[PDB]
């Protein structure tokens, strides 16, 4: 195990902590609000400002088909709405919705609650998100 | 964003790495030797030892069924071969090849070449690495 399995070793971790963390996010999300983290996330970004299909599914490093089967479900629930963009109507804009925000804010409490429960005693938090967004960006 | 929001962004930039990577593994197995990300963590957990279905499932994070589908292709490339627990003959039992073996050796090359490049210059990985593996214990 010298250095050069390190890098591979981190990203196996990775791998399972996402398969073990999705599974609870989903099933806490899914049984208390019929929503999954892809719709936590859409929520999230849309909360920000408007954004198109493909700017989602490049921030979450879904498909496009991943991303339009959760809107249509969130559209349909009243949480987001697709409009076309003003300055070029060729483009698919997905706005949140006052009772999106009203969800966001509650799915936001459910997750953050979740992990906060799970990972009290770790330490270090703020240089390993900066090693993580490093690693992202990589990627 | 106070420290209560840090932990969730953490688990946030988790997803979108495991995401990305799993896509860029599986592409790069998939097309040079026909595996998935999953083919090699089952060799290379099976070349240590032989293991239980079960206990592939646990240590990767994912269903028995993904087990079975991965093991049935495995199996039938050669690669491995399930057998009878000697001590209890009800429970299956993975046992690598001496083919599995030696692709084993393979899919590492690929895996660390493409992490190492990727992620070349990311510094602390040794820190990085503890931080994960706690983290992965309290999911």
């Amino acid at each position: 195990m010298q250095k050069i399995d390190e890098k591979l070793q981190l990203m196996n971790t990775i791998a399972k902590i996402y398969r073990g963390s999705i599974k609870e996010f989903n099933n806490r999300l899914g049984k208390l609000m019929n929503l999954s983290y892809l719709d936590f996330s859409i929520l999230k970004a849309t909360s920000e400002e408007p954004r198109s299909m493909v700017y989602l599914a490049n921030r979450y490093f879904v498909t496009q088909s991943a991303i339009t089967a959760a809107v249509d479900k969130l559209e349909a629930k009243g949480l987001v709405r697709r409009i076309r963009d003003s300055k070029d109507r060729r483009i698919v804009i997905v706005e949140i919705t006052p009772k999106g925000r009203q969800v966001l804010l509650e799915a936001n409490e459910v997750l953050r609650n979740l992990v906060n429960e799970m990972l009290s005693d770790v330490e270090n938090v703020e240089e390993l998100l900066e090693g993580l967004n490093k690693i992202l960006s990589r990627i």
